[PDB]
């Protein structure tokens, strides 16, 4: 038997020409495993062929189909293709051996190489000059905007296709293949996980054994008590084993689930947070870390300092908690990758910190005589973390610098939105000294996604490391107390999502949108969806119109662009919407998928639902985190879209319904209000029903008397009412010489002289 480790990573001919099926294990998320070993077997060849399937298929397609003639205009999903692409020259690098390589540009003339996620750096592409017989790996090493406008891209080959090297003659032309996957995500996390020894996964009888029971760290059997004065004050030791002894909440500024939470996650080895949208997981975030740096001389026992490791899964999340922490700590905190786009951070990136002429002055003596005389740009990154105490990556860059983590060794792992990393990528993380780690997130919400459907629907490959310990009743905390949703829109997320989930007093204070006797209301309609001719999306006419309708007269009402956001459910909508988005009349509005809007808060949310047709076709609607997401991500006004006859038949869709209909807030028209005018509503149900309020007042004149003594010509507007802003396009008449002519310009403009001055 083959271990995982002996397991080639790229696929191999076997696997392509012959249809052999590799034998795979769907994980066990009802029940313990037989061992780690198996474990570990199973997690790699699962992730494996998730990456390759797609290519193998992709490579079997294009076989059968070289046959016909329609090849250069067909476009495949998963794979992408590029002509007469010929071997140039060698380069030397300071990475190793690298190839200039040439495509044909013609069909690529649309290819806008600034934007486009093309042969990106690090990217898998297969060679081969007899139709696949024979296959060439290779990484994209190195690629200019320039350069890609010419068609030319740099290439690291592998040690397999380094052979096959030696006698390839420049004439000849070899067929280009990129998987539209994203290698280094997996390709760094395969390597470190065939690296990682089964002895030096951490939690074995925990993550492995499925054991309800999780001890406190190991550190505390030495003894430590916890000084809480700066996060009170931003006291005499406590020891934190102790419930009696904890400080109060309101002076570390918590309530009291989240001190419950602090004191859990502080308190306990392997210790989940939970918490619903909304509720508040960051600032929980920086007062574990806060407490944790304070009380140094607990768990730091060597002289040599360990570091607190955090690491996320987006750049965004990692830089915004960051910065959070710089509110309690301004010094030593240090952060690896260059994709981070927050200026406070700028200065601790890897680079500055490796800039500075002092560095250069305190460098140790032996270091900089082999300077002079890959090992000066290693033991310079050493020296740095040794003297830092928090330390920031991408899952991705965990599993890159895995070596570098392993000498560090840090004791203290802290994975922000654990339900979106793969438990693979979870793996490859921790390592042997792993003492404490701390997961937050919230499974109810999205998961991370898999490139092939089957493994994700039989084979469990979504299940993240957070939901597979929710799932085996590891014990874990749930935050309560919601603060971002009105009672209104609360009211749809229980009972039906979460049993229990109260409102932040502060929630009550929200006050109700002006123009709308509703602040929730659902449109209800029955226009069939258009289908695309590319892809799998849908798109709605009907809803796009409204929407954006709705969305200008919200504008009207004085409510900024940046309060205001519209959420859809489906790329082709989002699509529909831009082009029905002239960048004039709605600049600043954000229109995002709700795929990609995980995280994000606003204002007012207008949601689009798209789907409507009468075979009941729904989708991907029918589950229930993506609805739990995207109906909780406004603050104050929900107003949505989209068939309730045809979403009755999801459960939880049908109790949705009924729950509004309990509160009358769901019809087929809206009903809207005149600011100036109360005692009128008008009721909008299509695009057309947008001209009895052009200005977003009501259809009767504005009727306000100017300063220059003539009356608005607009009609009924809330915004400036004072009509300062306002110019009057009727005649001046204004005299303006001697001989009693009249201005002849416009009232709003100034007078000129008499053309008789
Ligand atoms: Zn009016
Ligand atoms: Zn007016
Ligand atoms: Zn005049
Ligand atoms: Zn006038
Ligand atoms: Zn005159």
């Amino acid at each position: 038997v083959e271990s995982y480790r002996t397991m080639p990573i790229y696929p191999t001919y076997n696997e392509v020409h012959l249809d052999e099926r590799p034998f795979l294990r769907p994980n066990i998320i009802s029940g313990k495993y037989d061992s780690t070993a198996i474990y570990l077997d199973t997690h790699f060849r699962l992730l494996r062929e998730d990456f390759v399937r797609p290519l193998r298929e992709g490579i079997l397609e294009l076989l059968q189909s070289f046959e016909d003639q329609g090849l250069r205009k067909r476009k495949f999903d998963d794979i992408r293709i590029y002509f007469d692409t010929r071997i140039i020259t060698p380069m030397c690098s300071s990475s190793g051996i690298v190839y200039k390589v040439q495509f044909d540009t013609k069909p690529l003339k649309f290819v806008r190489w600034q934007n486009s996620k093309r042969l990106l750096y690090g990217s898998l592409v297969c060679m081969s000059k007899d139709n696949f017989e024979t296959f060439l790996f290779a990484t994209v090493s190195n690629r200019e905007q320039e350069d890609l406008c010419r068609g030319i891209v740099q290439l690291c080959f592998n040690e397999q296709s380094q052979q096959l090297l030696a006698e390839v003659q420049p004439s000849d032309s070899f067929l280009m293949v990129e998987t539209t996957a994203y290698f280094e995500a997996y390709r760094h996390v395969l390597e470190g996980l065939q690296e990682v020894q089964e002895e030096d996964v951490p939690f074995q009888r925990n993550i492995v054994e499925c054991n309800s029971h999780v001890k406190e760290p190991r550190y505390l059997l030495m003894g430590g008590r916890y000084d809480f004065t700066p996060l009170i004050e931003n006291h005499p030791r406590i020891n934190v084993l102790d419930p009696g002894q904890w400080p109060s909440k309101e002076a570390l500024k918590l309530d009291d689930s989240q001190m419950e939470a602090l004191q859990f996650a502080l308190t306990r080895e392997l210790a989940i947070i939970q918490g619903p949208p909304g509720t508040g997981k960051t600032y929980v975030g920086l007062k574990i870390v806060q407490a944790l740096l304070t009380n140094e001389s607990v768990w730091q026992i060597s002289l040599q300092k360990f570091p607190i490791l955090v690491v996320c899964y987006t750049n965004h999340a990692l830089d915004q908690f960051l910065e959070g922490i710089y509110n309690c700590q301004k010094t030593s905190i240090v952060r690896v990758g260059g994709r981070s786009n927050s200026e406070i951070l700028k200065q601790f990136t890897l680079r500055e910190l490796r800039n500075k002429r002092e560095f250069r002055r305190n460098l140790p003596m032996h270091l900089r005589r082999a300077y002079m005389s890959a090992e000066l740009r290693l033991q310079e990154d050493l020296h740095i973390l040794k003297d830092a105490q928090v330390v920031g990556m991408t899952t991705t860059g965990a599993a890159k610098y895995r070596q570098i983590l392993q000498k560090v060794e840090p004791r203290i792992v802290i994975v922000e939105e654990a339900a979106e990393v793969l438990e693979a990528h979870t793996i490859a993380t921790l390592s042997k000294a792993c003492q404490h780690l701390i997961l937050i997130g919230d499974h109810q919400q999205l998961r991370p996604s898999a490139n092939v459907y089957d493994l994700a629907k039989n084979f469990n490959l979504e299940v993240s490391l957070f939901e597979r310990l929710v799932k085996v009743n590891i014990p874990f905390v749930r935050l309560n107390y919601q603060h971002r949703m009105c009672p209104e829109i609360a009211r749809l997320l229980t009972p039906h999502i979460y049993q229990d989930l109260e409102n932040h007093p502060s929630v009550l204070k929200y006050e109700k949108i002006k123009g709308v006797s509703s602040n929730l209301f659902f449109v209800e309609h029955n226009f069939p969806e258009q289908e695309i001719q590319e892809g799998k999306s849908h798109q709605n006419q009907h809803e796009a119109h409204f929407v954006v309708e709705l969305c200008k007269y919200f504008l009207c009402q004085e409510y900024l662009p940046s309060q205001i956001t519209i959420l859809t459910t489906y790329t082709g909508q989002l699509f529909c919407l831009r082009k029905l988005m002239p960048a004039k009349t709605f600049a600043g509005v954000r229109v995002h998928v709700v795929d990609k809007y995980q995280g994000e808060e606003n204002d007012i949310i207008l949601l689009s639902l798209v789907r409507s047709n009468q075979e009941g076709k729904v989708g991907f609607l029918q589950i229930s985190n993506r609805i739990c997401v995207a109906l909780s991500r406004a603050k104050k006004g929900m107003y949505c879209i989209g068939n309730m006859q045809m979403l009755a038949k999801v459960p939880l869709w049908s109790k949705i319904i009924h729950t509004l209909r309990e509160n009358n807030q769901i019809g087929p028209m809206l009903r809207l209000c005149c600011q100036n005018h109360p005692e009128t509503h008008t009721l909008v149900s299509k695009a057309s029903d947008f001209q009895k309020v052009p200005e977003g007042g009501c259809s009767l004149p504005c009727e306000f008397r100017l300063g220059c003594g003539h009356v608005c010509t607009r009609a009924c507007h809330p915004y400036d009412s004072s009509h300062k802003e306002f110019q009057c396009m009727k005649p001046c008449q204004k005299v303006i010489c001697q001989e009693g002519h009249r201005c002849p310009l416009v009232c709003f403009q100034e007078c000129q002289p008499c053309q008789c001055s």
